[PDB]
């Protein structure tokens, strides 16, 4: 069994090899990278993702998010109010104001202490979820908006003919932002490019452990529990890596930098924080070792998760079971 201690795995394909996206998953796969729940991609270094950045300020967040917060250090959630819109050049200069940038750290490890001792005191401001992508159109390899639709796989695979479609997102990160501990929606894989700024770091983990952290989770968040048997669809509950290791939970870190790639593999629990003012694009994505994947998801039926459109085909076909429960918690 290749990668049995689950590590995050961190690869660079040639030139060659990063033409067949489908193909370097699979190759990926092939060595375990799965196991982690999480992998490094770092393109070769003849690729680019766009040409400049010189111009992103024009973008609009019509919805930041200020992330509050509520328990202790280690154990927190996270609900999000909502802001008045406000450009990417806006957002840019308060992440760099005094009351939001980055303290002075000597290293990622010291920064990672500054953000567990000392999040849940601030309320940083999240321009996420926006559609939309940064890749040029010209860029041929691993273009987040050129992607085989997850409708197609399951067409492929399935035979079925469903609704819905699949476009990137765009996250326009500051110091403290956070993402809560989550898999993807349908359990799908995602993939997450750092366009630029400061660093992602993350905490995974493995798929083969995932209910390992349920079970704290239902714990930790004992009246979210109650109300919802899969709360972590939320989106809002922090556990930090000190509570993590005390409870004998299964993960690994990693800190992602600009211009390299992230892949989430199904199952595979994620949270994490920015280091100070960044703009990533991430996307969902299936293969077929996916489906018995999405078969098997959770899912949140309380109303809180609400989520695309696309979804609804997703659940109707795999999970036929489920999908009237599910659909009144969308409705
Ligand atoms: O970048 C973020 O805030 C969150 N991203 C993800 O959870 C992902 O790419 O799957
Ligand atoms: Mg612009
Ligand atoms: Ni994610
Ligand atoms: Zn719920």
């Amino acid at each position: 069994a290749q990668n049995p201690n689950c590590n995050i795995m961190i690869f660079h394909p040639t030139k060659e090899e990063f033409n067949d996206f489908d193909k370097y998953i699979a190759y990926m796969e092939s060595q375990g990278a799965h196991r982690a729940g999480l992998a490094k991609i770092i393109p070769p270094k003849e690729w680019k993702a766009r040409e400049t950045y010189d111009n992103i300020s024009e973008i609009l967040i019509a919805t930041p998010l200020q992330q509050v917060a509520s328990g202790r250090a280690g154990v927190f959630t996270q609900y999000h109010k909502k802001k008045k819109a406000m450009t990417v050049g806006e957002y840019r200069h308060l992440a760099n104001s005094k009351k939001y940038q980055t303290p002075p750290h000597q290293n990622f490890e010291d920064l990672e202490r500054k953000y567990w001792k000392n999040r849940i005191y601030n309320s940083p401001i999240y321009g996420a979820d926006i559609s939309g992508s940064l890749f040029d159109e010209n860029t041929k390899q691993w273009n987040l908006g050129h992607l085989g639709t997850i409708q197609d796989l399951l067409e492929k695979e399935c035979g079925v003919v469903i609704e819905g479609v699949n476009t990137p997102y765009l996250y326009f990160g500051m110091w403290k932002t956070t993402f809560a501990w989550h898999t993807e929606d349908m359990d799908l894989y995602s993939i997450n490019y750092l366009h630029l700024g400061e660093p992602k770091t993350w905490y995974v983990v493995p798929p083969e452990h995932g209910q390992r952290l349920e079970r704290l989770a239902r714990e930790l968040f004992p009246g979210s529990s109650r109300g919802c048997g899969a709360f972590l669809r939320h989106k809002v509950a922090l556990i930090s890596p000190t509570v993590l290791k005390e409870n004998g939970i299964p993960f690994n870190r990693i800190t992602q930098e600009a211009g390299e790639f992230m892949v989430t593999f199904p199952y595979g629990y994620h949270a994490g924080f920015n280091h100070g003012f960044n703009c990533a694009e991430a996307i969902n994505f299936a293969t077929p070792r996916w489906i018995d994947y999405g078969k098997m998801a959770s899912q949140c039926s309380c109303g809180e998760a609400r989520v695309t459109f696309s979804m609804d085909a997703f659940v109707r076909i795999l999970q036929p079971e489920r999908y009237d429960l599910w659909k009144r918690g969308q409705d």
